C-alpha cells in the first residue's frame, strides 16, 4: 500500500486544510439589496441580539466603562475585562447601568475566586457572563458554565470559550452555553502558534464549530485575526452570528490608557492578556502599541458601512441570509494585489 | 460521512478556486505568426469592430476630450466619464466628432437623471452607451440595459457592466446587451477586496463570463487588473474580446490632470471612482499618483507590440485564434522570478 | 494516456510532497492536561530516558565541557563535537564525568582513525557514541554502526545518521541502531539545498523515518530546522522521540567561543561543520553570527515552558500520548500573521 | 455538468501545473559514490561526449574567443554568438582551433544570411552550429535544421532551440537534430513571461521535452533559470545531458566587456539579446550587470564541485544515473528557508 502523499501511512495525521480570512472572498451573486436598506441587526446569544453585529474584548487595553458604554450606544456590547479587583470590575458594570440601562458583558475564569466574581457581577446587573479561557475544551471549564447556568441561568446569559473545533463546540453546547466563541492562535497579539506550536485558520475553525452550533440553534462569536471590516463580511457568511474586535478598537479614544505621541504620529498601548506584562507559565502573548484612530463612534461607522456593502454584492437583506453566501478561494499571487497594488497612495482613507 | 477538507459539510460553500493574471502563462505552440504578420483587430460590440482591441477607463483621471481623440486615431476607442455635468459630458462627444468623426463612448448610471443623461449623449452623436455600475446583477441595472436598447438601441450600441460570475453575464445577455465588461475586485485603486471583503479573481472571472456570453455571439470586455502588455495576452486568451486600461493610461500626456514634479521624478494622479475626492457609502477607491509615461501614441505602441510578440509564439494569426491557446498555471516559486530576477537592471526599459 | 499534470509519463518521478514545520499547526484536543502537570521525559535510546527531550548539537560553536554539562543538569544531554584531537575529544568526556557521573555523548565519524576515536571515548566513560555522517544511507556507514555494536555495544549505546527516508531508517534499524537521527538539508546554517540541490522537508521525512522506527521499537531524534518552541512540539508529534538543537543553543553562555559586541548588541559565533573555516569537497555550510542569548539553564526553561503548553492545548499527559496528536495543513496566508501580525512591538519577549 | 474548478467547462484549457527548480528537491537514495568517485561526462549531441556537462550562452556579454577556450580547457565547451559580421565570427572559430584543436560551437539565425554565415563558419573549422531562435516550432526553424543536416551532416553536429513542449521537441527530432535545447520563458534577463505573457516553468519543460527526445536518442540541452550549482544537478535528473549558463559565467575574467569599479564592488555587464541595446520589434529582455566573479576556472570547479555532491547523495555514479533519481515537491514555507534562513553571515562562500 502507497505512503500518504505527505508522508507516513496515516491518512488522518494532518487532518485537515485550514483557510484563514485572506484565503477567502465573497462571490457577487443577484441582488435588490442596496448598503442603506441592509438589516446589521444579529444575535449575540440564545435571548440578546443586537442592532450591529460586534462586541469589544475583554482585554485590559480595549474594555473597561468608557469603552462598553460606547460600544452600547454604537448599537453593539462591551465585554469587561478581569485584570482587576473584583470589587473594581462590579463597579464598572454599575457605571454603565446609570448610563441608561445599556447592555453590557463582563469576564470571569474558572474556580472558586471567579465564582464569589461571577456572583458580584451580577448583583451588580450584568447582562452576560464570558467564561474566558484560553483552551475551553476541558471538564472543568464545562462544569462552571453548567454550574453557572444553573444557579443564575435565569437572570444572566452564559457564554464559553475559546473552541476551535467541532467536538469542543459540541461539548460547550452540551453543557448549556448560550454562545460559544471560536478562535485558537488568530489574534493580532497572540504568539500560541509559535510558542506551543498550537492553532487553527479562523475560516475553517468557524466552519467547523458553526457545523455542531447552527443545528442546536446557539450562536457563534468570532474571536480574533480580523484586520479590515471586509473580514467581519466573512466571518459572518461563514456561519457566524457576531465579531469580537481587539485591536480594531485598541486604537480609539475611548480605550484604556493614555495617547502616545511619538515621531509626531501618535500611538496607544495594546497587548495581550498572556503577555509578560499583563500576567504580572510561558507568555503566549505580546505587548506593542496600534496607531491612534479617533473616537469609536467613528470607527464603529466605517466598519458597518464595509459590512453593510458586502450586503448589497451579495444580496443579503439580513444577516441570517449573509450566512448562506458563497466562497471563492485564491491563491498566493491573488492576495498580494488584494492590498493596494502599485499606485502610490498620497492621500488618507478613512477606511 | 468525512467532513470537507476546509470546513463544514456543504461542499459548494467553497464554490471555486480563483485565478488571476500572475497565475498563468500562454504555452507555445505550432506557428506561422510572426509578429509583423499578426492581425490585432476585435469585436468591441456585436456590431462595432476596432483595429486595436483597447479601450480607456471611464475614469475622471483617465479619460476626457484629449484621450478619446487619442485612443480612437490609435485604432482603439475611449469611454468619457460621468463625474461633471451633462452639457460638459455631451459637449466632449462633440468635440471629439469634430475631430475626423472618430468613434467615442460614455458612461451612464442608472435612473431618471440617469436617463436625461443618455439621451443627450444620443444627440450629440455617441457610438457607444456604457451602463456603468459597481454591481450589475440587479433588476434596476438590467431594466436600464433594456429601455435603452428599445428605445435607441437602433442608433446605438448598449453595454453593461461590471460583472463576475456566469449568472450575472447570462442575466446581461438575456437583457439585450452588446457587450458585457467583467470585473469586480481587480482593478489596481480598488478597495472592495479589503472594505467589503468581495471579488473574484480575473483569469475564473472572465472563463465564466465567456461560458455565457460566447454562446450567444456577445463580446466580453475586459476590465481592471492589467498591469503588463502580457496581461493583454492573457485575458483574451481567456476569451475575452477587447480590454479596458486605467493604471496603464493615467501616466500619459493625454490623461486629464497636470505633471507633478517631486523629487526629480514626475508623476500625475489617479484615483477611483469610489474614492474619497472623487466622490465629493464608504469608500471602496484610493486617491494615488502613477509614473508619467509620455505620449499615449507610445504607450499603446508597446502594449500591442507585446500582444503581436503573444501572437507569434501561440501560432494565432487572428484574435479569434488567439482566444482558443492554452494556459499552463504557476506556482509561487514561478512567479518571483518573472520580475527581472536577480540581474543588477541598469538601463530604462520601453515595456 | 495523458501526461502526468506536472510533466513526463512518470506518476513517481515526483514522489512525495514534503511539508516542512510552518506547513503545520497542532489542533487542540480534549484536555485535563495544564502546562504544569505535563511529563517531558522521553527515551533517547532504546536504554537511555531523558528528563527533557532536548540534546546539544555535535558542532564546535555549541559543544564543549561546559555545554554538555549544563545540558545533563537542565535534565536533557549535550553531544561532544570531533574538530579537534582524540585525546582531547576523551579529555572532555572525562571533565563531564568529574561534575557528577552526568549523562555524555560524543561524535565520531566513519574508518580506521574514526574506530581509535571510539575506543577511546569508551575507555574515558562515554555513555552514547553517535556515527555522525552527511549522509548514513551508506554500506560503509552501516557497517561502522554495526561493528561498533558487536564490540562494545553492552557498555555503550550507538546511534547513526544522518538520514531522510523511510528505506534509510530501516537500513540504519537492521545494521542494530540504539536510535536513528533524521535530518538532511533543514539546518539554519545548511546549504546543501543549494549547493547539490538536495534534501527533505523536516516533518514528511520524520513521518516517514518513524514509519520504520516505530514498529521496530527504535527511538528517532528530530536534528535541524527548529526556530521555535513550538517547533519542539510538532515534532515530537509527528513521532520523534527526542529533538537536536543547534542555533537555538549557540547563543548561550556555555557555547564555545567569545561574546562579539558589535553595534551596542552582542552576538557569538555558529558555524557548519561542512563550512570553509571548520573543514580548515566543497563548502556545503555557512560561518555566520546568532545574538546573544544569556544563561542555558533560563533558555532551556523557556523551550520546555512551550512544549508544556502544547501538551495542554492536545490533552496529552506524556510525549507518548503527544506522538498520537493531529495536524492542520495551512496556506502561505496563514504563515504570514502567525509572526506578530501587525502590532508594533515594543517590549521584549522572553520566547 | 459542473464547471471547472478554476473556471469554464473546459478541462483542458488550463492544461498544465508547471514546475520550476525552488519547487523541487532531490531525494538522497542508497549509495556507494562519493563526490571524488563520480564521473560528469555526459553527451552533448548524438556524436559528442563532454568530460564536464556545461556550455556557455551564446551571447555579447558571455562567449567570444577567450571563454570558448577556457570553457574548453575545463572540460566543457563554448558557442560563439551571432551578433557581429560573419568574418569575425569565422575568425573567431580559427583563434580557438590555433589554442589547440579544442571544440567549440557558433550560433546561427534562419533564412539566406544565416545560410552564408553557416557555410564560412564550417569552412572555418567549427564542430557544432546552432540554430538560435526565440520560437523553434515554426517550419522555417525546423527546414533550416533539415536542410544544415542533409548539406554538411557528415561533417558538423547541428543543434536546434528553444522549445518548451513535447510537441515541439519532438518536430525538431523529426527534422534530424542532433540535440535539442529547452527554454523559453526562465532566463535571468528574459521579460518574455511579462511582455507577451508566455513561458513554461523549466522542471516542467524539461520533463516533457525529454519524453519526445529519450526514446530517439536524441540528447536535451536545459538553458537559461539557473542559478545555483543545485539547480544543475536538478536538471540533469529531470532527463536534461547538458545545461548551458548566461548569468553564473557573465561575471567572470574571460566574459567579454570590461570590469565596472562602483561603490568599491566590482561588476560586469550582462543584457539579454532580444534588449533594447542588443538588437542596436519590442524587447523580450533587459539590460544590467552581475557581480564580479573572477577567473573561470574557479568558477566552474565550484558548480562541479555541488554535481559530484549530489551524484552522492542520489548514489549516482554517473550522468546517466542521476537522469533517473527522484524529486521531493516543497511548499512557499520550504523555499524561504533554503536560502541562509536566520543566521546573519559573516564570512564569504565560495558557493
Ligand atoms: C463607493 C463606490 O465604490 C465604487 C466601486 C466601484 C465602482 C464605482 C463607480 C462609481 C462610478 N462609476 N463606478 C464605485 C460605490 C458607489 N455606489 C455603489 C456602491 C456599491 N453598491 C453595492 Cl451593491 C455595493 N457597493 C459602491
Ligand atoms: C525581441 C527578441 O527577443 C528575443 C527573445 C529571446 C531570444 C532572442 C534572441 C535573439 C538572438 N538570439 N536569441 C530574442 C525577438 C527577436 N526575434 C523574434 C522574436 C519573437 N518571435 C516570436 Cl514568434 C515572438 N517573439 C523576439
Ligand atoms: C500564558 C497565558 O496565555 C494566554 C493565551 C490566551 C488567552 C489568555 C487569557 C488570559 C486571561 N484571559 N485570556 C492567556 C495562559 C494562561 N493560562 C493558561 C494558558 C494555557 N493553558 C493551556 Cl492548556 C495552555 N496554555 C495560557
Ligand atoms: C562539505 C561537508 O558538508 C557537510 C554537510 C553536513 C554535515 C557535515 C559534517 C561534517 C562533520 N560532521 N558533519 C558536513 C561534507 C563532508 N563530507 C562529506 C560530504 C558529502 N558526502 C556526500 Cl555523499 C555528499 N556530501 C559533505
Ligand atoms: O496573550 C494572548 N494570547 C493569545 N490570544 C490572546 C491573548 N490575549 C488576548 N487574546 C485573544 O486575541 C483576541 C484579540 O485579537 P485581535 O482582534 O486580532 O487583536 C482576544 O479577543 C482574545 O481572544
Ligand atoms: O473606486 C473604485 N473601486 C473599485 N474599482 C474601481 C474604482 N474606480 C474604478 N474602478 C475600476 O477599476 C478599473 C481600472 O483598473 P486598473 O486598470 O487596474 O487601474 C476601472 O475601469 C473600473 O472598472
Ligand atoms: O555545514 C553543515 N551543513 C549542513 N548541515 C549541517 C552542517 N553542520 C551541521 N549541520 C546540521 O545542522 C544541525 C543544526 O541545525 P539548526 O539547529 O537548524 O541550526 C546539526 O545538528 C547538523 O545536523
Ligand atoms: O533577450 C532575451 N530574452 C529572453 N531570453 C533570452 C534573451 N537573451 C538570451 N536569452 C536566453 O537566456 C539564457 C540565459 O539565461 P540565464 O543563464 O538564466 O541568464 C540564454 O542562453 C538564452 O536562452
Amino acid at each position: 500500500t502507497d505512503p500518504v502523499p505527505t508522508g507516513g501511512d496515516d491518512p488522518h495525521k494532518v487532518a485537515m486544510l485550514g483557510l484563514t480570512f485572506d484565503d477567502v472572498l465573497l462571490l457577487p451573486a443577484a441582488s435588490d439589496v442596496v448598503p442603506a436598506t441592509a438589516d446589521t441587526s444579529s444575535q449575540l446569544t440564545k435571548k440578546i441580539r443586537l442592532k450591529v453585529p460586534l462586541v469589544s474584548s475583554a482585554m485590559d487595553t480595549v474594555t473597561e466603562s468608557r469603552m462598553a458604554i460606547a460600544m452600547a450606544r454604537a448599537g453593539g456590547m462591551g465585554v469587561l475585562h478581569r485584570n482587576l479587583p473584583v470589587a473594581e470590575q462590579a463597579g464598572q458594570v454599575e457605571m454603565v447601568k446609570r448610563s441608561g440601562g445599556l447592555l453590557v458583558g463582563a469576564a470571569v475564569g474558572v474556580g472558586g475566586d471567579a465564582w464569589v466574581r461571577a456572583m458580584m457581577l451580577v448583583d451588580a446587573g450584568v447582562d452576560v457572563l464570558v467564561v474566558d479561557t484560553a483552551h475551553a475544551h476541558n471538564r472543568l471549564v464545562l462544569d462552571m458554565v453548567g454550574k453557572l447556568k444553573s444557579e443564575v441561568g435565569d437572570r444572566v446569559e452564559v457564554v464559553g470559550g475559546n473552541v476551535a473545533t467541532r467536538s469542543a463546540a459540541a461539548a460547550l453546547v452540551d453543557a448549556g452555553a448560550d454562545a460559544v466563541k471560536v478562535g485558537v492562535g488568530p489574534g493580532s497579539i497572540c504568539t500560541t502558534r509559535v510558542v506551543a506550536g498550537v492553532g487553527a485558520p479562523q475560516i475553517t475553525a468557524i466552519l467547523e464549530a458553526v457545523a455542531a452550533c447552527r443545528p442546536a440553534g446557539v450562536p457563534v462569536i468570532a474571536d480574533g485575526g480580523l484586520q479590515y471590516s471586509g473580514d467581519i463580511a466573512k466571518a459572518l457568511a461563514a456561519g457566524a452570528s457576531t465579531a469580537m474586535l481587539g485591536s480594531l478598537l485598541a486604537g480609539t479614544a475611548e480605550a484604556p490608557g493614555e495617547l502616545i505621541f511619538v515621531n509626531g504620529k501618535q500611538y496607544k498601548s495594546y497587548r495581550g492578556m498572556g503577555s509578560l506584562g499583563a500576567m504580572r507559565l510561558v507568555p503566549e502573548g505580546i505587548e506593542g502599541r496600534v496607531p491612534f484612530r479617533g473616537p469609536l463612534s467613528s470607527v464603529i461607522h466605517q466598519l458597518t458601512g464595509g459590512l453593510r456593502a458586502a450586503m448589497g454584492y451579495t444580496g443579503s437583506p439580513t444577516i441570517e441570509v449573509l450566512q448562506q453566501a458563497q466562497f471563492v478561494r485564491i491563491t498566493p499571487a491573488g492576495l498580494k494585489e488584494s492590498h493596494p497594488h502599485d499606485v502610490a497612495m498620497t492621500v488618507e482613507a478613512p477606511n
